[PDB]
RNA sequence: GCUUU
């Protein structure tokens, strides 16, 4: 309960010149207290009179009820962190050294030097981005040095560490003053101009990176990059990074985790030799001399110290350094730079073609449904991004323009336009409009914005392509349902004194031109053979519409803006915007590595023990008939680098006998590691999520990081979640949403009030005020329900419907209703008239919660009733796994260590349903879990004709409307569906194994009777509850149930009638992947 | 205001 009593602490800390807490209650006497308390109170203040009294007076409000907000009255003008910042602005400015950076721009000159006139000038290339200010995050770091100010011991030294950062932040800051930011939260020409272009964008970095600084190691470390970052902007974070991919290599395995027959973790005792050639050590040298090269000198020295003994124990800190590098900000150059650094392919093309025929042989044979309506499911699955250019659209009787793709498709239609069976051009006439990718440390990418014809010829052709991937190992990143744990096992299995693993980093041969003609030309060649092999006219047109779209973009020009102006260049490499992208790009890179592969061996003999891509990564190991010397390890890795070259791929390919790294992952000394570089400060670029959505987006970062490795203060993390949730009144009155407000899992969620542990509501307050939330869930848009009735568009829902099923529409006409009427939510105008609906409901919420019928279930109403039907009693688990993951904070590798882990998801979709799959066989349409949740508990009469509608046929629908597997698949969905409501696939959840023994044996659950459905939750319920009690309090206790017979009839009405819950915390787990 | 997968 602490985020109520630090949100306090803060605003009396920023406004100095009242705060009026505001209470209600589920009880009525008390919640009249509140109101009567909350009265004398702005009656108190608005008389300069002393609220102490008061309180003493409502010691039982205070006492009992339930905090809801606090009022802010600040009369003062948004100033103050002017005056705050001169104290600890006492350092030396820091002086750009405007020579490190090749571009000119990327240097950080005077705003006015780049950009002379207010008409040349842009933030597109600092914007943070991100709805929350830098005058807020500098007045978050004072409040909380000011608050560490009088700390002792160890405390006081991360208070000391951070201080001294601070100062650089603060004195830099001052020599220009503060940049002050406008309604939108960008920072403008007026203000920037006198400035140095990234200064604001290096603070947000810096303090980023001071406030995540504990350790002597952190700040050396933080120092460093603040430094270097304000002048360096495109090559620190590669710099920095790039040893880590050498480092792996040389560390020894002593006892590592593999994967076995059945697909799950067990530890080895094993012991691999890293075994490193010479060549690879000056290769490290001349990285580290780079680096020193570049001002840097304590991340070398510490590199340097490390290589002495190279032992996994003392490896945290590289691990550490390598996290650190991303939080210098993004790279984010010019769409033209971004965009102008872009005989022997005979076996790399044909591998290419005959990978496509595989995924493809089955379903064009058979004469797939899905191959022959690809047209309608390319329809349906349509998103509401962009299409390209900003077309001019009438709806009813509204004359609006957009660029979504869902609006172009509807209006197309309306007007004999639509025309699929016809690919537009990507050439010199019709010029591809440009999207971009900016990430930390690595190169900007551009991305193809192509029309909607491409994304429906080829949805359901790469739909076919990732079910072949599914079930094929070699794709490390669709197998099954795996998840990176078994990626990581896969490697470690085969490592002994005999093999070595060959990782290659190929991101840079996709965006190669040598790569586009093989690769066009290799799917082509592989879609005429699948051509030759039906007769199928839906199936060829389909077919031959995906090769088309390649044959148009084998010769596609770009459109990239230079200024205010849109030059037209012919772009002749493979870039990104495909459906097909990461399909094609995987198979390509499985197709290189075959390539290398088959070559080398002409030469050497080993044994393919595993092949793998997995991103733009691509990796194996191989097995030699004698013991891997360093002469051996040179001789391989010189012959693949030459194969690589002659190819013309410039990769980074190396060899080792003990670990790996690639982008997602990395391997060293048996253990595995997850870069921790996610920013916080600074966003790649702007949505049109609220701030509402930031601070939990923010938060999800927090947790992501700090499970990987890098820990920001939890303490600042609260603090910019109350700036962030905060809502104005007036000019003079800010109101701060409560800690329950905040966490009660509802639809305004933003975190748990205690990381790791999701709490529900086991209190009338709670349930009160989740109640009310809900109330408010979904708000009205009047231009959204104009276009919901304009004909354009009832006519594009009902066609699609009238070409889906055939008899019946409802459960499913209502939702495709709905599912498009929900794409036009990424239109500013509709999403703006949402957000306005609800900070007008919230204040008015805040201010005093209505009422509600209620009478809707939740996830927490069933949790509730179980609640009081189990009796805890300490437990006790030993500690028997050995740590695999090394970053993972105390309390959840706990956890790990006494119940084990998981290398796999939870099925949550119910996909795997027998019925699920019924629908599959016959339809395109693809029912969510929770249509398939109120579908599966309909009567069997109701069942049979929603199948029938969708076009199952009469044997199949009957035959299964009775089964043993239609009564089966009832449990299966709602045990997906309930997975699904409780996040189990996200957070700290999805790393430990919900069916370890050991878990089992602390839950004791007696059968009184016997019906699944009550039998699952209570044993849920059970697992969630003693493992929470673990994460919190470091032992365990085992639960007793004893859950009458009565009251499980009871129960089991309840379970299928369950509501979902929207969030910005919700939405902030589906956001990360 | 622009912002594919």
């Amino acid at each position: 309960g602490k985020y109520n009593l630090i949100l306090s602490e803060y605003l009396s800390f920023i406004y100095n010149s009242v705060q009026i807490p505001i209470y209600y209650s589920s009880n009525s006497e008390l919640e009249n207290r509140c109101i009567e308390f909350h009265s004398k109170c702005l009656e108190n203040s608005k008389n300069g009179l002393s609220l102490r009294k008061l309180f003493v007076e409502y010691n039982d409000v205070i006492e009992n009820a339930t905090l809801l907000s606090i009022l802010s009255y600040s009369y003062d003008k948004y100033n103050a962190v002017e005056r705050k910042l001169v104290k600890y602005a006492k350092g030396k400015p820091l002086e750009a050294d405007l020579t490190v950076n090749e571009l000119d721009y990327e240097n950080n000159k005077m705003t006015s030097e780049l950009f002379p006139t207010a008409e040349e000038y842009t933030d597109s290339l600092m914007d943070p981005a991100i709805l929350t200010s830098l005058s807020s995050n500098l007045n978050a770091v004072m409040f909380w040095l000011e608050k560490h100010e009088n700390d002792v011991a160890e405390k006081l030294k991360v208070y000391k560490r951070r201080l001294d950062l601070f100062t650089i932040v603060a004195s830099t800051i001052n020599k220009y003053g503060v940049p002050r930011h406008n309604a939108k939260y960008r920072y403008e020409y007026d203000v920037m101009k006198d400035k140095p272009y990234y200064l604001v964008t290096w603070a947000n970095s810096s303090i980023e990176m001071l406030m995540s600084v504990f350790s002597h190691d952190d700040y050396l470390i933080a120092k460093e990059l603040i430094v270097l970052s304000y002048s360096n902007r495109s090559t620190l974070a590669k710099l920095v990074s790039s040893p880590m991919s050498i480092l792996v290599a040389l560390v020894d395995i002593n006892g590592t985790f593999i994967t076995n027959e059945e697909l799950e973790l067990e530890f080895s005792n094993k012991y691999v030799r890293a075994i490193v050639p010479d060549q690879t050590f000056d290769e490290l040298n001349q990285m580290l001399d780079n680096m020193r090269k570049a001002g840097l000198v304590d991340i070398p020295k510490m590199i340097q110290d490390w290589l002495v003994d190279r032992s996994i124990e003392k490896f945290p800190l590289m691990a550490k350094i390598y996290s650190w590098s991303f939080h210098v900000g993004f790279r984010k150059q010019k769409m033209l730079d971004a965009a102008l650094d872009q005989e022997m392919y005979r076996e790399y093309t044909m591998l290419i073609r005959d990978e496509v025929v595989k995924m493809l042989e089955e379903p064009v044979k058979h004469d797939d449904h899905l191959l022959r309506d690809s047209e309608l499911a390319g329809l349906l699955s349509m998103s509401s991004a962009s299409n390209g250019e900003s077309r001019q659209l009438k709806f009813g009787r509204k004359t609006i323009f957009s660029t979504k793709k869902n609006m172009h498709v509807m209006d197309d239609m309306a007007n004999e336009r639509y025309t699929p069976g016809i690919i537009p051009p990507v050439n010199v006439d019709k010029p591809i409009p440009l999207g971009r990718r900016d990430v930390p440390g690595r190169r900007t990418r551009i991305i193809f914005i192509l029309p909607y014809e491409y994304f429906i010829a080829q949805h359901a052709v790469v739909e076919k392509m990732l079910i072949y991937a599914k079930h094929t190992r070699e794709y490390a990143e669709f197998y099954s349902q795996s998840n990176q744990l078994l990626s990581y096992g896969d490697v470690t299995r085969f490592l002994s004194n005999n093999t070595m693993v060959l990782y290659t980093d190929v991101s840079q041969w996709d965006s190669s031109q040598h790569n586009t003609q093989p690769f066009r030309k290799g799917i082509i060649m592989g879609l005429d053979i699948l051509a030759n092999m039906t007769n199928d006219a839906k199936v060829l047109q389909t077919l031959n519409l995906y090769k088309q779209t390649q044959i148009n973009l084998m010769d596609s020009y770009v459109q990239i803006p230079d200024g205010n102006v849109i030059k037209k260049i012919q772009y002749g490499a493979v870039a990104s915007g495909e459906k097909q992208t990461k399909a094609a790009n995987s198979i390509a890179n499985l197709a290189l590595i075959k390539t290398v592969l088959s070559r080398i061996s002409n030469k050497h003999s080993f044994a393919t023990k595993i092949i793998r891509v997995d991103g733009d990564d691509n990796y194996a190991v191989l097995q030699f008939n004698t013991e891997v010397t360093k002469q051996m390890i040179q001789d391989v890795s010189n012959d693949v680098r030459e194969t690589y070259a002659r190819m013309n791929a410039k990769v980074k390919a190396l060899v080792s006998t003990v670990g790996i790294e690639i982008a997602k992952r990395y391997i060293a000394g048996g253990k595995i590691f997850f870069r921790a570089g996610i920013n916080l400060l600074n966003n790649e670029k702007r949505g049109q999520s609220t701030q509402w959505d930031q601070a939990a987006i923010l938060y999800s970062n927090y947790i992501v990081n700090r499970l990987r490795g890098f820990e920001t203060d939890r303490e600042f993390i609260l603090t910019k979640i109350m700036q962030m949730t905060s809502v104005a009144i007036t000019g003079s009155l800010r109101l701060f949403p409560s800690e329950r407000v905040l966490t009660t899992n509802s639809t305004f969620k933003v975190f748990d009030s205690e990381d790791f542990i999701i709490e529900y509501g086991t209190t009338v307050d709670e349930v009160y005020i989740q109640r009310a939330f809900m109330s408010l869930s979904s708000q009205k848009s009047g231009i959204a329900d104009e276009i919901a009735a304009s004909s354009t568009f009832k006519n594009y829902v009902t066609r699609l419907s009238e070409q889906l099923l055939f008899s019946k529409n409802n459960i499913v006409s209502r939702g495709i209703a709905l599912t498009e009427k929900a794409k036009l939510n990424s239109y500013a105008p509709i999403s703006l008239e949402k957000r306005r609906a609800q900070i007008s409901a919230l204040l008015t919420m805040l201010q005093k919660p209505v009422t509600f019928k209620s009478s809707k279930i939740t996830i927490n109403d069933i949790l509730r009733d179980i609640k009081p039907f189990f009796t805890v009693s300490d437990a006790h688990l030993p500690i028997q796994y050995q740590k695999f993951m090394p970053t993972l904070p105390d309390n959840v590798q706990y956890i790990i260590q006494c119940i084990g882990s998981r290398t796999y998801q939870i099925e949550d979709d119910g996909s795997k349903s027998a019925i699920s799959r019924l629908i599959s066989k016959y339809s395109v349409y693809k029912p969510s879990i929770e249509e398939l949740y109120k579908v599966i508990s309909l009567h069997e009469n109701e069942i049979q004709l929603y199948l029938i509608s969708l076009g199952i046929p009469k044997i199949d629908a009957d035959t299964y409307v009775g089964s043993k597997i239609y009564s089966r698949d009832k449990y299966r969905i709602l045990e997906s569906y309930v997975y699904n409501l409780l996040s189990i696939n996200y957070g700290c959840y999805q790393l430990f194994d919900f069916n370890s023994p050991d878990l089992e044996k602390l839950i004791r659950i007696p059968f009184k009777g016997k019906i699944p459905a009550v039998t699952f939750i209570l044993h849920l319920y059970a697992k969630l509850e003693v493992i929470n009690y673990a994460i919190k309090n470091g032992s365990w206790i085992s639960l007793f149930c004893n859950y009458p017979k009565s009251e499980m009839i009871k129960l089991w009405k309840k379970m299928w009638n369950i509501t979902s819950l929207r969030s910005p915390y919700t939405n902030a787990n589906f956001f990360q992947e």
